[PDB]
């Protein structure tokens, strides 16, 4: 055939380690354009982001060079990567033990050595999450690419000439805002410098799950605690009501802890509000016990009325402070 | 022997990278028919679907050709895939890090190059699930196959001529309705175009587990809350009963949060009903507190009777709104 | 040496793809008998069965043939499978992504071509569980083996001449009853026919863990629920005691749903009894509420006495209905 | 160099399948001594033991034979296992799907063919646990090694001549008692026999975690239940206190069931004590209900005093029955 | 080209097993410098530490040598590890089944044989954690490297000449203090001796999650317990309040046990304080029961006043003893 002849005549002595350059001092302008097609998940327990995407490689090759006119056209040939040279561009903060690939076993070539190896992969990266806004958070994550082994003296990791990648991959759990990728000059040491590509993915949470699971039960428990001071001390249910709120707040705290991650910086607003209704319960149990001991003149009516007013105004201001996020 | 000499004569210089076509401009008509023999699971926590099945490959081969009359019949020979050409048809939204195979190490051949590579695999795909009807939902799943590396200019990914695949794989947990596969012409970019095969599996949930675990306790707590307004204010148990319902609703909310997935769009109907009975408990506890403070003329009888009637009508209408699904 | 000489002389041109037969129309009589030496687990959550065992392969080989008389005896030679032909017999409903092996890297040979390859493996299969009797169930499991690629026209998958495998692998968690293997002729399509070997493992549950965790607390909660009607209505404890039973039943339902699997058909007996004690606490709370509102002539004594009699007889008859299983 | 000359001159025709013996009837005396350097864990949920260690191989080799006198000394050469013959000695109850290795890629050799391959591995084995004494248990586990493929007619799996391996690997979670390895002749069938090596590791639980998490709360709730009969029937708190104990024992039962394994033989002592205190709560709630029923002559004082005495003596005798273990 | 001919001329007969030394008695001075760039996690459940980093390997190579002057410069060439010699330096207490690598498939070489292999890896090691100060702890962990197969007679595992690695890679969950690495001479046996490089990472916990989820609810439950002696015995709520505290403490214990690791030595301070609050509730319920029995002259007022004083001083002193950690 003809493709077999081309493979025989252009993979004669092509070692998979030799740098595909003519002049040793010259480098190869390896391009890159990473695209995320679907974000899988963002687990804050281990600060892992799992996003499905494809990485667009493109580099010139001095050794791969053939003319189509004598070889009957055939301007598109597909070569597996195991037989041609390959850049070592990998994601720096990969979560997986090994950097895995999907259909990264075949790369197209052109007559002017213009390979377009495009692996697809489930990138598992690390990003910092600011849970101060949690769950109404906008934790932007970063995907980073580059070569750990060789540096700018070997390859010039550059961005694609056409960077029309202003896409919005809207999902059912997150809304994704793509950020135009940039190039930064990494410095392994003082003498030598490396190259790197940064891309940004801004995640805005649009799922109702966390609101329904935390905000509604917590605010409604705060609602019952707001009505705590009304029960008369002699009813023998005031302290029982308070301890019931203790149990309910403890259950909500256990659930939130089961959900909210261990590796945390500042406390989330929902966790703070749950803690704050918990101390609400503590303080108004203090006042209920004081009132019942004093009952056995009865001026406790003014006391718990002003107490109710103070808790109304302070709880509503903390609630609006929390709501200002959304 | 005969098979050994046939292998020697037909694998002389068959590289595993060369496209098996005579004319370079011509393509190879690769067929496909995916069949699901047993669905394993559908985990909505990560929107993953695990289904066991086999995928049927069929393509003509120009190079592999022999006459059986001189070679003593032998119309069926079994060749491992590592020695012959192979299409890169893969599932687009694979959940696994790598696209794994089961007994995809041997493919049959015919004298007119008519290979029948039939891998078996545990396909792990992604689905979009409308949790509104959950658990009485019909979350359809799609399995999509195609070639990421090479495109229509290389292969024509086409459906089987005989598509009698109207089967129903009825399981003990899901009712599976097969959908006749379709072919869609994927467009990687404006200049180049690709091919793809999409199949559908409609999943009907027939498991008693979910409604037993959620609907029964939730409607039961709704029943108990419905009876709350009879408890006299002076009995010192109405508030205790209400806080007991608070604790029960909190426990049901914890179970729902543990089971119902985080990656959620609209709220499920069972979650809505649970939140609705939870705010029910809030409101009728408010009325109980107002009644007990007003007790210490006693018109609360008419008040809680009309209250009970209003909650009868609204609880029955929300319950029948839920039941309209089933 | 002599073993190296034999290997050089009898593995001259032995490709690992050629069918080891003299006449092409003739097939090779591959024997098989799977033996389970220790069952690991049976997880009903994903219908997975993990059993450790060994699979006995035995097939004649036309090509491998030498006389020991001129080769100084030596009737026992060990060959790794990577260099000899191997049947593709695999388990049809494997749960693992790939069909893995243990010490399946060496197979013995005889002078009259009687290879006795015996892999050991952790078989991970699928079972259908009739959990109506759960936990006092007898969920039988089936292990099925055969060749997906090649069929009866290639190999005759048969049982061993002697099938004395009537063993009982009694464990500390399961009673294992082996079933003699059977051969069934699988039909991939109308024109072609395949072969398969099925074996059965009857699993009796002898563990006390599930009993102690579910039946004892459930029946004792039902016991307390039975005593609820004796509490006088005016004691302000009947409603509190009833809601305490409601919370206890809710917690027990949480733990049961945590343990009992999602992929379910008919409801298990313990789950039915738990739902039934939920109904119990609901109904007797209804009657207690009616009694307390009616208290404010007091004929409720006859009412709750006949109520206790009716509920005692129905609870004991349902309890003996459950006990009839064990 | 010189080591390259050794490698060229001793790996001339070294096949990795030939048995390293001169006379075919003779066997090779393969020695072994497994050593555990750090036990990772013992999970009773799946009866798995994860222990880090190294396994010591030692066998004579006929083909490796060279004298240092003409070869400039060099008594120490390191050979990777891929080019040298190795025995198939593998753990008989391996828990992993495949038998994994750590730095089992290089083995030393001597001039008198005395290969000393010493792999390191995380052995994941199966052992039987007597949960009766749990947590104050001494569940000894066994590691068993041998050759599944070939038998005593091929290798004589023997123990090290110097077996001074009476070490104590004391950890922060388990007390490890080493047991001298023994050799047994495994019988695959009646005609042929195999070989095997047993080592024993006795695990004494010295952790305080299980005591603090189960014994303390269970005995403490038992302490509260012991004081239940003092509460007067008319105080309207005896029944509420009893149901609070019901909820407490239910919570401890849930957490214990979450921790205690499913694959269980006889009931653990802590589980038995928890069941005992739970039926304690049932019985004394029965007596409280009867006392309040007769409350509405009051001879109940003698009744609950003698009840307190009898249940105190039986509580303390069961407690000392538990304490006899520790 | 030039790199291709250099590779042909310098990988003529370079086996990947021969020690790269001229004199057999001489050793090769393999250097090492480990760097941790980002700690992932420290899971005390299995005493595992996951830290992302890179390992700096550097060794002389006698065979690998060229003169750049006649080879047109080219002072740095990139070579994959599969074709050159490699040290077997690995982490001694690796948690993973196999020692995995990231981009450890390419190593640079210099003209004076100064290979500078720099693998990157997710080190999963074992370290001892002193849970006494937990969560306000400083549990140091150790990473250790060395050669299990060959010893000092083969390689002199030395530390980097420039050890300016005094970096503080502070994260959002742990404050990381690097410790300058040291060299220790491991002794496999009496006759032979090995080498090893040890480095230390001091991990200070700065996360707010742990104290927020444990100490705050625990200290506030102790606070609520402290108010208990005020409730009058005749109010029929003191026993109910106490049993509510018992249930809350039981829930808190269940949550802590879910979080606190099983592999434990000394009890953590938070767990001890929780045990103290159980003792709190038990003792004050005992006194409450005694007071209510004695109520039916009333000198109990002095009793619970002095009880409050004694328990307040004991709780405040244990609280300040706990706070002395932070
Ligand atoms: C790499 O490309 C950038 C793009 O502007 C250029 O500034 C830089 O000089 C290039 N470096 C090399 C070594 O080619
Ligand atoms: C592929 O097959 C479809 C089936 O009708 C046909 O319409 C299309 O033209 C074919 N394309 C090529 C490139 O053969
Ligand atoms: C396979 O063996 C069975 C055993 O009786 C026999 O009935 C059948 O004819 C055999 N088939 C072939 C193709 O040898
Ligand atoms: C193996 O060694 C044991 C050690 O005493 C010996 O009793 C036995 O006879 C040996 N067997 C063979 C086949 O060498
Ligand atoms: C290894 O290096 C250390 C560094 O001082 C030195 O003390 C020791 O003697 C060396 N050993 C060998 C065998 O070179």
């Amino acid at each position: 055939a003809d493709e077999k002849r081309l493979l025989k005549c252009i993979l004669h002595d092509y070692d998979t380690a030799i740098r595909p350059v003519q002049n040793v001092s010259d480098v190869v302008n390896v391009a890159l354009e990473v695209t995320v097609v679907k974000v899988i998940d963002l687990d804050e327990k281990e600060h892992v982001l799992t996003t499905n995407g494809w990485i667009y490689h493109e580099w010139n090759d001095f050794q791969l060079k053939w003319n189509p006119s004598d070889y009957s056209g055939l301007k598109k040939i597909r070569i597996p990567v195991d037989r041609i040279w390959t850049p070592d561009i990998v994601l720096f903060n990969n979560a997986d033990e090994s950097y895995r690939y999907v259909v990264d076993k075949l790369a197209v070539v052109y007559y002017t050595g213009k390979v377009m190896w495009v692996p697809h992969a489930r990138l598992r990266s690390f990003c910092v999450l600011d849970l101060s806004r949690f769950p109404f958070d906008s934790q932007m994550c970063t995907l980073v690419f580059g070569s750990w082994t060789h540096d700018v003296s070997s390859v010039n990791v550059t961005l694609r000439n056409q960077s029309k990648v202003q896409y919005m991959i809207d999902g059912k759990e997150w809304q994704v805002t793509s950020v135009q990728p940039k190039r930064y000059q990494w410095t392994y040491n003082s003498n030598e410098n490396y190259a790197g590509i940064i891309t940004g993915i801004k995640l805005k949470r649009t799922s109702i799950y966390y609101q329904y699971v935390f905000i509604m039960p917590t605010v409604l428990l705060a609602f019952l605690t707001l009505l705590m001071p009304f029960i008369p001390p002699l009813g023998k249910e005031r302290i029982t009501y308070g301890i019931g709120l203790v149990l309910g707040c403890t259950l909500l705290l256990m659930m939130l802890s089961d959900r909210m991650p261990t590796e945390l910086g500042n406390v989330p607003v929902v966790a703070a509000y749950l803690a704050y209704v918990f101390v609400m319960v503590a303080i108004n149990l203090l006042f209920a016990i004081m009132a019942i001991n004093m009952s056995m003149q009865q001026l406790t009516r003014v006391i718990d009325r002003l107490l109710f007013g103070s808790f109304l105004v302070l709880t509503v201001v903390i609630t609006i402070s929390m709501y200002a996020h959304y």
